[PDB]
């Protein structure tokens, strides 16, 4: 079997993704934010607090025939930005393009931060991460991913997402029309539950490609790109008056700026993410400081490549029993 969707940008930033996601009989179908650096399918529900839902469609268990209760089955996430989640889990189909899972773990919420709330365009997540991090307790839970994958004709999936457009997550085969070039593939490190990967270094703009490791995740479920201080000040320093600022929370640029491309290194080969990728817009509405795409992760204590690295590439998630990941340019 195989699965194709269609992923959207939820704002004109590209902010976040989502995708539609078919649960239960009849289908329940809520835009779910794919997310490979998480491993819980979690939805807006039937049980959420009332106050917390501010325009989101919910998953109601009750009116599928195909649910039923994870009985003493609880879940509670945290994740990199401060939000989180909890509730109780339902078994029920889940379809994504086509691909259909049934007793699929769906984590309905009780509670949600309040981003969550305030974002009406996220209806929950659908984690791609390995399965030795999703938080249902006593008895852990399988990815949609990982329930799917003896039944995929690739034990894989691909992110191609779009810049300021949408974009397709394939499940079960590579798109080989949505590439060009051939796919870099890299070792990948399970020992964190992420897609944890060394890139073999960088560039900024037009200038000399800088060999160094870099260990990070590959995370559908971030923004920005998020690498080690001395990389991302060298980017900066080329961006006439960027500097870091503490009251915003990053580095920020002037909006009449033209940002460099950034460059970085999977094996031999190269991903240029161009400038206009790395541009974030005002800090706040009519400012003429403009928030930057890459930051330091300098307290988060790893790398992420985020959407704004991811983008730029067709990116493959292979799930063989020696997981790796393949980087393209498109
Ligand atoms: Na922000």
């Amino acid at each position: 079997s195989t699965g194709s969707a269609t992923t959207t940008p939820i704002d004109s930033l590209d902010d976040a993704y989502i995708t539609p996601v078919q649960i239960g009989t009849p289908a329940q179908t809520l835009n779910l934010d794919f997310d490979t650096g998480s491993s819980d399918l979690w939805v807006f529900s039937s049980e959420t607090t009332a106050s917390e839902v501010d325009g989101q469609t919910i998953y109601t268990p009750s009116k599928s025939t195909t649910a039923k209760l994870l009985s003493g089955a609880t879940w509670s996430i945290s994740y990199g930005d401060g939000s989180s989640s909890s509730g109780d889990v339902y078994t029920d189909t889940v379809s994504v393009g086509g691909l259909t899972v049934t007793g699929q773990a769906v984590e309905s919420a009780k509670k949600v931060s309040s981003s969550f709330t305030e974002d009406s365009t996220i209806d929950g997540l659908l984690g791609l991460a390995f399965s030795t991090l999703n938080t249902v307790s006593p008895t852990q839970q399988k990815t949609f991913f990982d329930n799917a994958k003896a039944s995929l004709d690739s034990p894989v999936f691909t992110a191609d997402l779009g810049y300021h457009a949408p974009g397709t997550y394939n499940f079960g085969f590579i798109d080989t029309t949505a590439y060009t070039g051939s796919i870099t593939y890299t070792a990948v490190s399970t020992k964190q539950g992420f897609w944890e990967w060394t890139s073999t270094g960088y560039a900024v703009g037009s200038g000399t490609f800088k060999s160094t490791s870099i260990d990070g995740i590959a995370d559908t479920g971030t923004t920005l790109l998020y690498l080690p201080a001395t990389v991302v000040s060298a980017y900066w320093a080329q961006v006439s008056g960027a500097k870091s600022s503490s009251s915003v929370g990053g580095y920020v640029f002037p909006c009449s700026a033209t940002l460099p491309s950034f460059t970085f290194g999977v094996g031999s080969a190269r991903i240029v993410i161009p400038g206009d990728y790395i541009d974030f817009g005002p800090i706040s509405t009519g400012s003429s400081s403009c928030f930057g795409g890459i930051q330091s992760s300098a307290g988060i204590g790893i790398n992420i490549f985020g959407d704004v690295a991811l983008k730029a590439a067709f990116v493959v998630f292979n799930g063989a029993t020696t997981p790796t990941l393949g980087f393209a340019s498109k």
